[PDB]
């Protein structure tokens, strides 16, 4: 059975064997279950923890230091530790991601629905009705659907019970209003899930009304299983963050082999017949620069910077399911979202009502978006009370009494809940807000106060019948008599113009006078001009009956009574209801644009109400023009491709289209070079979150469009957004700050590993020396300057491009210079100890490099053995930690130096500096650390020649951003606190 709204009913039955009276057999339950299969959706299709390290474990950088590590075990045949502590950082930086993809889950699973949904299917093994599961539901079955269900399946009607049905079908089309069915079938074969007005569809629920129909489709063939199926086809790319760390990885090994060959061709013009017991040197020399070429920190770091982001995220009610998506909304420059249920609360509700006073209309204002009875009535401030208004009393009498839906507090949920219609709903609520009694709100409970004042006021009046909305007449009434005591009115609700072309009479507040044409046309106008501008309302004509026909004539069995005895009509108000924005976007679209980056609204509803709220939301004006910024799905079906692309490029609210069609604009618009970032909640909006780079859910919205989902919006708020579009902002310049120190300091051990090497001096840096800097004493730096303060403007410039590097051009050239000083002070040191050390082998300048074979004494050079001293490694290694620590004091602004910011005011970055500082001093007073590697404490002229090698950087550096910069100053406090540290170690 492939589509059921084209054919009749029993073309349907005879097609699955059903008669609606009867029922199903076991026989053919059984069968049917055994080939079609359980009404159920997999769950998350997810893999387990044993493969997602081999999935982390995939990129460049760490195979080369997997292939150094391996060496080094070769060639370490006397305990090793320089390849193993490393491989605990591989742990560290890994466990801890993952330990991410599954707490983001765990806050998912909480605000979901617990309650198994059920059924009730007829068939022949019973004569009445049977509560069944919902999975246990097989293509044939007669299900029977009332007032509040939730539609289990597909469903196609077969015969409706009531005079009438309301299916609210919001989750899946988008539809703000609850559409009305009829059992005729559509003839239309290809049509949208918004012409299927003979069908149901499975998470949509019943608004007011109650049929029987048999099963089509069910499990993977509904509309939410094609709509999961289509999700899940779908593919999601990488972060751009992670794209611009793939190829800065891919360039450093690039870098890393360019050095490691020219290493290489330098080596082997020496030595011939590749021996082998000489080989070592090489090899030891190879797995040293290729180690040092590599942060082993970084990726440590930046797992931490991503993580206090999410920690910080999370403050926000926004639940991130990954590390790398609070980067990607920081360069996004589209923001696509969805109409109903996130721009609008998708609970209708009334903003305003107008009586009349023509001894000149009344016309207030009600405040509120949603379901909750809180708001407050407004004619044009100072909230009236509403109890002396004769006419709005019968206003709110006429209105609370023709009603069948109510309010309820849910405690498992925390909101005010509708049952029943959703504009009698929002009318109830209107009763609810403005009370005309003057009752008490303060003391009672939630749940009474849901339906307090309507319980009140049906105290005194007695409904004795309801004369159901016809379609002609398209006005429901309801008779009832006061309690207590020609006491008898008869209220009317309806269309505008259906009511006033019966309505003979009008009330001015308690005065009873015939009807003129001036009045009529006047309410005519203003009623028109409610529904028709930027404002776009559902207007509500009520009229009640000054005499009632009595019930003992009045019949109930022909649908032209209900027309002839609503004769003689007064008039008493209109009301006007609508879906209201959040009370949170007006203002945050605008703090967005000022952020450079365009809103979208991609909606399935019709052009009309989308457009209205695109203008109330403020993407548009009150006047402002909708020929090009306002699109159809036909519309944009039927455009050449240059038409759709400058309409992809300029629209800004598409209505009436399919999840299908989102994911085609969303695909666009990616296509366009640009990061976009969609927003939804429905099982529409699932096949284009997935599409989307950071796709946003709201916590309120469906299981699926959450589970396809980068975030989730618990408190449903939308500055979050924009909140979070600042915080990555500031996490990538902090980001690419600290990448770039790491890149110097490692730039700077390199070029030292290369110098002492190609000169041919002794060994000063070992792999575990630079193991141990690179890990502690660049990671507390880098995470300290991962707390940098954001910009003042951060907010205010357009978004990052897409294409722009970590390692900038001219910048590139910077951290180049002073890094290869780094290498060449820290050679110095070693150089040092042995040409102007005073308890030091003063060994000739020109028989130094000649190191490897010095045995025996051939010169006055003598002792060929202590060229393996902890002295000048430990030389190296402290110039190497101080200038890292200037480096790292230094760096704390890109462009403006130091003599225009103190370096106290990022307190983590000192606090940090002096820890390192302490922990390097650590490691040489205590005992048992500097027998690993081979260092040895220093005397105190050795550390102070060390900080005025060191020092200099500092100034180098601050030289290079002036001359960067250029092409009063607040220097006292500098030159009244480091004027004595650099004037006390030159004397
Ligand atoms: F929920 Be949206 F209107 F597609
Ligand atoms: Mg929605």
């Amino acid at each position: 059975m492939e589509n059921a709204h084209t054919k009749t009913v029993e073309e349907v039955l005879g097609h699955f064997g059903v008669n609606e009276s009867t029922g199903l057999s076991l026989e053919q339950v059984k069968k049917l279950k055994e080939r079609w299969g359980s009404n159920e959706l997999p769950a998350e299709e997810g893999k387990t923890l044993l493969e997602l390290v081999i999935e982390q474990f995939e990129d460049l950088l760490v195979r080369i230091l997997l292939l150094a590590a391996c060496i080094s075990f070769v060639l370490a045949w006397t305990a090793f530790v320089e390849p193993f502590v490393i491989l605990l950082i591989l742990v560290a930086n890994a466990i801890v991601g993952v330990w991410q993809e599954r707490n983001a889950e765990n806050a998912i699973e909480a605000l979901k629905e617990y309650e198994p949904e059920m059924g009730k299917v007829y068939r022949q093994d019973r004569k009445s009705v049977q509560r069944i599961k919902a999975k246990d539901i097989v293509p044939g079955d007669i299900v029977e659907i009332a007032v509040g269900d939730k539609v289990p399946a597909d469903i196609r009607l077969t015969s409706i019970k009531s005079t009438t049905l309301r299916v609210d079908q919001s989750i899946l089309t988008g539809e703000s209003v609850s559409v009305i069915k009829h059992t005729d079938p559509v003839p239309d074969p290809r049509a949208v899930n918004q012409d299927k007005k003979n069908m149901l569809f499975s998470g949509t629920n019943i608004a007011a009304g109650k049929a029987m129909g048999v099963v089509v489709a069910t499990g993977v063939n509904t509309e939410i299983g094609k709509i999961r199926d289509e999700m899940v086809a779908t593919e999601q790319e990488r972060t751009p963050l992670q794209q611009k760390l793939d190829e800065f990885g891919e360039q450093l090994s690039k870098v890393i082999s360019l050095i490691c060959i020219a290493v290489w061709i330098i080596n082997i013009g020496h030595f011939n017949d590749p021996w082998i017991r000489g080989a070592i040197y090489y090899f030891k020399i190879a797995v040293a620069l290729a180690v040092a070429a590599i942060p082993e920190g970084l990726p440590a770091v930046i797992t931490t910077c991503l993580a206090l982001g999410t920690r910080r995220m999370a403050k926000k009610n926004a639940i991130v399911r990954s590390l790398p998506s609070v980067e990607t909304l920081g360069c996004t420059s589209v923001i696509c979202s969805d109409k109903t249920g996130t721009l609008t609360t998708n609970q209708m509700s009334v903003c305003r009502m107008f009586i009349l006073d023509r001894v000149s209309l009344n016309e207030f204002t009600i405040t509120g978006s949603t379901y909750a009875p809180i708001g407050e009535v407004h004619k044009d401030d100072k909230p009236v009370n509403c109890h002396q208004y004769d006419g709005l009393v019968e206003l709110a009498t006429i209105c609370a009494l023709c009603n069948d839906s109510a309010l309820d507090y849910n405690e498992a949920k925390g909101v005010y809940e509708k049952v029943g219609e959703a504009t009698e709903t929002a009318l109830t609520c209107l009763v609810e807000k403005m009370n005309v009694f003057d009752t008490e709100l303060k003391g009672l409970s939630k749940i009474e106060r849901a339906n307090a004042c309507n319980s009140v006021i049906k105290q005194l009046m007695k409904k004795e019948f309801t004369l159901e909305f016809s379609r002609d007449r398209k006005s429901m009434s309801v008779y009832c008599t006061p309690n207590k005591p020609s006491m008898s009115k008869m209220f009317v609700k309806g269309a505008p113009e259906g009511v006033i072309d019966r309505c003979t009479h009008i009330r001015v507040g308690s005065t009873k006078v015939p009807m003129t044409s001036g009045v009529k046309q006047k309410i005519m106008s203003v009623i028109r001009e409610w529904g028709s501008g930027s404002d776009t309302l559902r207007c509500l004509a009520l009229a009640t009956h000054d005499n009632p026909l009595r019930r003992e004539e009045m019949h109930l069995e022909d649908s032209a009574n209900f027309i002839k005895y609503e004769t003689n009509l007064t008039f008493v108000g209109c009301v006007g209801m609508l879906d209201p924005p959040r009370i949170e976007v007006a203002s945050s679209v605008k703090l967005c644009r000022q952020a450079g980056i365009r809103v979208i609204m991609i909606t399935g509803d019709n052009k009309g109400t989308a457009v209205a709220i695109c203008r109330r939301i403020g993407i548009f004006g009150q006047d402002e023009d909708v020929t090009s910024k306002a699109f159809t799905g036909r519309e944009f079906d039927e455009l050449n491709p240059s038409a759709q692309r400058d309409a992809c490029l300029n629209a800004r609210c598409f209505a009436r289209v399919e999840p299908s069609h989102k994911s085609k604009i969303v695909e666009f618009l990616q296509s366009f070079d640009e990061i976009t970032a969609m927003t939804g909640d429905g099982v529409n909006d699932a096949p284009a979150l997935k599409k989307a780079e950071i796709g946003i859910a709201m916590g309120s919205g469906t299981a699926v469009a959450k589970t396809a989902s980068e975030m989730v919006l618990a408190d449903d708020n939308f500055s979050t957004i924009v909140a979070a579009v600042e915080e990555g902002r500031a996490i990538y310049n902090n980001m690419k700050q600290f990448i770039r120190y790491l890149i110097s300091s490692n730039v700077g051990e390199v070029v030292c590993i290369f110098l002492t090497a190609a000169l041919g001096f002794p060994e000063a840096l070992i792999p575990v020396q630079l193991l141990w800097v690179n890990l502690v004493t660049d990671g507390l730096p880098a995470t300290a300057l991962g707390f940098n303060p954001p910009d003042l403007d951060i907010m205010n410039k357009p978004p990052r491009n897409p294409k722009e590097p970590l390692i900038s051009g001219w910048l590139f050239f910077r951290y180049l210079a002073i890094g290869c000083y780094v290498g060449a002070a820290t050679v110095g040191a070693a150089a040092w100890w042995f040409i102007a050390a005073d308890g030091g082998p003063r060994v000739s300048f020109y028989q130094l490099s000649h190191f490897l074979q010095c045995d025996n004494p051939d010169f006055e050079g003598v002792d060929c053995a202590i060229f393996e001293s902890p002295y000048p490694m430990t030389m190296a290694l402290s110039v190497l930690v101080t200038i890292e620590m200037c480096n790292a004091l230094n760096s704390l602004s890109e462009n403006q130096s130091l003599l225009r910011m103190p370096p106290w005011e990022n307190i983590w970055l000192v606090g940090s500096i002096c820890l390192s500082m302490s922990l390097h001093f650590l490691i040489l007073y205590v005992e048992p650390l500097p027998l690993i590697f081979q260092i040895t404490p220093l005397n105190v002229t050795q550390w102070l020649m060390v900080l005025k090698i060191s020092l200099p950087v500092i100034l180098m550096d601050e030289t290079l951003k002036f001359v960067a910069r250029n092409y009063d100053g607040i220097s006292w406090p500098f030159v009244l606190l480091i004027m004595p540290l650099v004037i006390w170690v030159y004397s």
